């Protein structure tokens, strides 16, 4: 399935996921496609900071979800 | 009964299973012959993608049927 996770800069990149894959799954092809290191990226969905070990099916997310991207300061 | 699996390369993998069976079990089976994590194997049969809640028999597979096995990079 697809996500999409877009930044406060306005641009949105989609993602190809399964429900079983970590957090960590995605921050690492968020490293691939941009070149952020996971530890920078904070990843939210649903008003909650996602944490590293759990699956996406664990948040709820879901086919065409976005997820928002921001930098840890 | 025996189902078959074929992968690109046309390799064959047999399974003995049951018309009862889920298809969870038969990526479960799959990952026990050849390594597979199930999370990277998609199952397609008579044209559908085939769904890890539903039986075999669900989708009309009976004895010596082919199912074709693509995989999943992980890392797209």
């Amino acid at each position: 399935m697809q996500i999409f996770v877009k930044t406060l800069t306005g641009k949105t990149i989609t993602l190809e996921v399964e429900p079983s894959d970590t957090i960590e799954n995605v921050k690492a092809k968020i490293q691939d496609k941009e070149g952020i290191p996971p530890d920078q990226q904070r990843l939210i969905f649903a008003g909650k900071q996602l944490e590293d070990g759990r699956t996406l099916s664990d948040y709820n997310i879901q086919k065409e979800s976005t997820l928002h991207l921001v930098l840890r300061l």
